[PDB]
C-alpha cells in the first residue's frame, strides 16, 4: 500500500487483502522470511567496523554498528526460516480460501499439497494445511515434498543455460550500470560516516546496497525493529528499481533474456494443465492441488501464463518500472490460483487470481473475470509450444 512498502519489491510483505467453484490449481511462494544470506549484514558491519577503528563514523553511524550488530546476534541460526509473520500469511490465504468457497471444501473433499524441499516451503505448506484442518477436519489431505519436484518447482536450477544466464549473462553489465547510475553513495554514507568522499565509488556502493538489502528485509523478520529511514524515500524508489531491473532481466521477460528465463517455466505450466484436465475428467477427483516454492518459481511462471503486464519486453532498462513491477507479481507468499466452475450447460470457466486479485488473459471474453477453459487451456499450450521452441535454440 504504502510507497515505502512497495519499494521493497519481492521483500514486501504481502498485501493486505481482508459462485462456487469444483476445483482449484494453486502455486504459492512461501511466506515472509528471515534473510537467506549474511553477506549483506557482514559487509556493513566490516565498512562500519573498520570505520569505527579510524574514528570514521558520525553518531548515527555508531549507532547504525551497535543496531547492524544485535541483527547479527538475532539473525543467527535463523537464516532463511519462515517467520511467524510468513506463518500468518499463509493463515490468512487458507482463511480466505476456506471462507470464500466452502463447499468446495466440505464434505470429505480431497485436497493435495507439495512443497520443494526447502524448510520454508515446506513450513509454509504445513501453515496453510494446519488452517484448512482446522477449518474442516473431515478433509483428506496428501501431504509430500523433495527434489521429487525438482523439475515442475525448481527448474530454475536444473536448465544448464539457464544457470549460466543467471551467473554470468548479458543482462549483468546493463544491471550494473544501472546500479551507477540511480544510486548516488555519497549523500547516504555521509549520514554514518566522516570523509565518505575518501571511499571509492565500489566499495561505496557496494556498502548502499548492502544496507538496502539489510532494511528491505527486516519487516518480513517478525522482529520490532525497523530501518526505513535510513533512507529518504527518493533513495527507496531508485533501489528498487535497479531491484526490479535485476529480477526482471534474470528471472522474467527481458529482451536480453531473450524469454529464456521465462520458457524455463514450461514443465510447471504443463503440470497446472494435467491436473486440471484429470480433475474435469474424473481421473483424479482431488478438490485443489496446492504447491508451494519460490519466486523462482512465481515470476516465470506467471510470464508464461501470459498474465497482461507481466511478460512485457521492454527494450529500455530504464523503462522497465513504468511497465513491470516485481511487488505487484512476487511479494512475499505470492500466490497463483485457477478456480474452475461448471455452468448451467455444464461449461469450463477458469478465473485467474494473482495475489487474490483477477488477472487478465489476452483472449477474449464476455463475462470477466471468467475465461472460457477451452481457450484458456488452447492459449495456454501454445504458450507451452513457443517455449519449447525458445528452449531448442539454448539447448547448450
Amino acid at each position: 500500500q504504502t510507497k515505502i512498502q512497495k519499494y521493497a519489491g519481492t521483500a514486501m510483505p504481502y498485501p493486505n487483502r481482508t459462485m462456487t467453484p469444483f476445483y482449484i490449481n494453486h502455486l504459492g511462494r512461501h511466506g515472509a522470511r528471515f534473510p537467506t544470506s549474511r553477506k549483506a549484514l557482514d559487509k556493513v558491519e566490516k565498512v562500519l567496523v573498520s570505520a569505527q577503528q579510524e574514528n570514521g563514523l558520525t553518531s548515527e553511524g555508531m549507532a547504525l554498528l551497535s543496531m547492524i550488530r544485535r541483527l547479527s546476534r538475532l539473525f543467527d541460526g535463523q537464516w532463511g526460516k519462515l517467520s511467524k509473520l510468513g506463518e500468518t500469511e499463509q493463515e490468512g490465504i487458507a482463511g480466505r480460501m476456506i471462507r470464500n468457497y466452502p463447499q468446495l471444501f466440505s464434505n470429505s473433499a480431497k485436497i493435495e499439497a507439495i512443497a520443494t524441499y526447502v524448510p520454508r516451503s515446506i513450513n509454509s505448506m504445513d501453515a496453510f494445511l494446519s488452517c484448512m484442518i482446522r477449518h474442516n477436519p473431515a478433509l483428506q489431505v496428501q501431504r509430500s515434498e523433495g527434489k521429487q519436484y525438482n523439475h515442475i518447482l525448481d527448474f530454475f536450477d536444473l536448465n544448464k543455460s539457464y544457470v549460466n544466464y543467471k551467473e554470468k549473462g548479458d543482462w549483468l553489465p546493463i544491471y550494473k550500470a544501472f546500479v551507477h547510475k540511480k544510486i548516488s553513495p555519497v549523500p547516504i554514507m555521509k549520514k554514518f560516516l566522516l570523509n565518505p568522499e575518501q571511499y571509492l565509488d565500489k566499495e561505496a556502493e557496494e556498502f548502499v546496497m548492502a544496507l538496502f538489502s539489510v532494511a528491505a528485509i527486516l519487516p518480513d523478520t517478525s522482529i520490532p525493529l525497523n530501518l526505513e529511514d535510513l533512507f529518504t524515500l527518493d533513495e527507496w524508489h531508485r533501489y528498487w528499481q535497479t531491484q526490479n531491473l535485476r529480477q526482471y532481466m534474470s528471472k522474467s521477460s527481458a529482451p536480453v533474456g531473450k524469454m529464456l528465463p521465462v520458457a524455463i517455466a514450461w514443465p510447471l505450466l504443463s503440470e497446472f494443465i494435467r491436473s486440471a484436465q484429470e480433475v474435469i475428467s474424473g481421473k483424479s477427483d482431488y478438490q485443489a492441488n496446492f504447491r508451494f516454492a519460490h519466486a523462482e518459481t512465481v515470476i516465470p511462471f506467471v510470464s508464461l501464463m501470459g498474465i497482461e503486464k507481466t511478460d512485457v519486453q521492454v527494450c529500455r532498462p530504464d523503462s522497465v518500472s513504468v511497465y513491470w513491477k516485481d511487488y505487484e507479481i512476487s511479494p512475499m507468499a505470492a500466490n497463483v490460483q485457477w478456480l474452475f466452475y461448471r455452468d448451467r450447460d455444464q461449461r469450463i470457466w477458469v478465473k485467474i487470481l494473482l495475489n487474490e486479485e483477477a488477472a487478465a488473459l489476452p483472449i477474449s471474453t464476455a463475462c470477466f473475470p471468467y475465461y472460457s477453459w477451452e481457450k484458456t487451456r488452447i492459449f495456454f499450450n501454445q504458450r507451452i509450444e513457443m517455449a519449447k521452441k525458445t528452449l531448442s535454440v539454448f539447448n547448450e
